[PDB]
């Protein structure tokens, strides 16, 4: 809690990027999920594969656009893990998780505004365990999946160069984006997308469903527990 | 600005021929993919919307890679406009590019019609318009926010140090830009078609020539230009100290 | 670099010259195999959307191209395509000797790769077009020729735009290439051209297929797949050398 | 030299094997889970398609190898290790340790899938490789020898020359091409045997799924890849690659 950062000008820009990023990340991804679901014709949409690209591809573009500014996180769990590694200050982190949180809700909120009809009607792009999977699994998938995301993140951090005015490493976007893409190609059937507390959170809010809200804890505990293990594995044993 | 001193430069007429030819191939490959997909009788026998998304984002990547060193690689009126507002492109240059791009599009699109007039007219001619189930206000919303993703990336992709030939127009990273065109398409095709191109929407509107299309055509210019503006401002005024 | 004297048998004597040939042979053998095997696997599929679909095919072609140019860039210059060669020849980046040997290699290569797939699955191989280019119903020969010309232009123009000014292949003046852009160029063009004749843009890839499949209907249209890419090749070359860089 | 009694004694040496173990583990978890999720799908086109599966396999390799080059040299594959061993770039000791780690990482990954979705997992081929109806075991072996050649020849072509891993004198590999190799081969071999080119990946799926029909053909995915890996090695080391 070195409150000296708040005073820096750059620090406020970094939060603004993370907010807009996540706003963007959530709008594009979720708008895509829906555009799929509302499709009447067979193979007439982009498909679950299309969705998967949306998620890892946006991440890639975003981490690219904001790497040099905030360090391109767009994910609480990504911040959390980098925090446990102490490459981010307690002050910075809590500010980030908030901006991503507010980022998501506006991102998802925006879509519902463009297509409220099919929005509510088709899941509203809200994470929740799928028929045939116990919560025990949904959490397992979520944990291990986020381990892949974060472990990539650490492996893709520039050791020398850091975010403008800070000791927060530059993230090489391509591997991270792909990692996201991959984890989506496997976890979608389980509980759609995840490994992103702010993504699920932003979705649960604008959708508003007890069923949704009930499983919502998994998408916070899993991503965070994974990010934890990841940091551990990468620093304590590598 | 208005420095007519450029017109006289030999490099200036190339960066325009490139943008012209670049945008011609762009519309040809993409629109051709669109028709090709639509005329498909076999279910799941085409490349699908996912295929079309790639044809766009993909062409942008390639076309920008090819022409970045020469014209700076814009291929998009809204991308030029945004940098123009950033004062990284003269007003004189901008107006030329823009004419060559709209001029490139119309030929590119018209070449697809020449290839297969039959299924071309029959399946939308690859022109943007508002999809049933959406209000013109939303189409414009998606168009703005869509283009904000494209141009904000163009800004995030500019090269600080080196530039184009004969100018101070930055070389652009091709991949992040292509992926952006791609991403935006995956989410906007259901609504309008992923316009985020004026020159692209114009070329096909011109060649398809449908009133229903010409009607919504105004959104595809206003939306992009607005998005690009807000992007420029966001990158320049809000970010970049 | 100086324009390499037009016919200097002198390279024949070079050990690296023959290596580059082989690399180009084997590369086209793998190119055709991985791709044509993919095409077949898609056609033989009984289940709706049980194959990889056309997008899957489009990738096979762009993808392998990417991978192959990467793997051979420093050994032969990464051509894998008579039309790319011919195009690099007109700009005098490649001697008339290498260009002719490369060409012979790519075909011999193409004919093996395909033949090797037919050897893996003869039934469906023959039952589903043999992975050969030909004009699709509802498209007149002239459009076929146009698509191929224009398509190849896209491929070649990118090759030129991908060549490295200060980095060349091993023991040669031939320019080294950036495989990713080139790969994508091939990918893109297929997405647009498959519906038409195929994604040709490869005299060798078309020839090897026609050879092993061997159909009158195929052999009839085959000429398009040579003239189209070359003309396209030439124009990109002229475009890049003459009206630009 | 060869035996190298001293490799065991190094602290980095053990680190690598771990990476390789965690690596191969993830790989199988992510791919296999994708395969199942696809198969157990009820809706038509409701899944990611075989294309997604192919991507899963190539993409994972890409990513995984990007995370493990500097540490272990990013093999994640016996065939790749074997091929790199024949090129004397990986000692006999490190090759044996690597393969165990890769086999042990594999089964865990596959098992981890089963545990999550035992139901559809057993009902849909368990994601293990086997010759499919219509193809003769001979073709399966060729497609597997030829498909691995593509993989190993790329690994060899991605090989960095003036750079190595952390403390081992083992080459860092450029990830993207390799992943695409894996992606491509998958696109052409899946319909035949689902594109193995990975002893570790095949073995682990045969272990966890436990089927005779499967164990029957299980020799193809061991004999093939290694033969491919070796041929590649000979093409690249001997008949090519000089200055
Ligand atoms: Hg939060
Ligand atoms: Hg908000
Ligand atoms: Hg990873
Ligand atoms: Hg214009
Ligand atoms: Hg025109
Ligand atoms: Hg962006
Ligand atoms: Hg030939
Ligand atoms: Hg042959
Ligand atoms: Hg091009
Ligand atoms: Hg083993
Ligand atoms: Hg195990
Ligand atoms: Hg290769």
């Amino acid at each position: 809690f070195d409150l000296g950062e708040l005073k820096l000008w750059s620090f406020w820009r970094a939060a603004i990027a993370e907010f807009i990023a996540t706003l963007l990340f959530l709008y594009i991804t979720v708008a895509t999920v829906i555009g799929h679901s509302k499709e009447t014709v067979v193979c007439g949409s982009v498909g679950l594969l299309g969705i998967a690209w949306a998620f890892g591809g946006m991440i890639f573009v975003l981490v690219y656009c904001t790497a040099g500014i905030s360090g391109g996180h767009i994910n609480p769990a990504v911040t959390f893990g980098l925090f446990l590694a102490r490459k981010v200050s307690l002050l910075r982190a809590l500010v980030y998780m908030i901006a991503q949180c507010l980022g998501a809700i506006c991102g998802v909120g925006l879509v519902k505004a463009f297509m409220k009809g099919p929005y509510n009607q088709f899941g509203g792009g809200a994470n929740s365990v799928a028929l045939g999977y116990n919560k025990g699994t949904a959490l397992g998938a979520e944990i291990i999946g986020t381990f892949v995301l974060v472990y990539t993140v650490f492996s893709a951090t520039d050791p020398k160069r850091s975010a403008r005015d800070s000791h927060v490493p530059i993230l090489a976007p391509l591997p991270i984006g792909f990692a996201v893409f991959m984890v989506h190609l496997a976890t979608i059937p389980i509980t759609g997308t995840g490994i992103n507390p702010a993504r699920s959170f932003g979705a649960a809010v604008i959708f508003n469903s007890n069923k949704v809200w009930d499983d919502q804890w998994i998408f916070w505990v899993g991503p965070f527990i994974g990010a934890a293990v990841a940091a551990a594995y990468h620093q304590y044993v590598l």
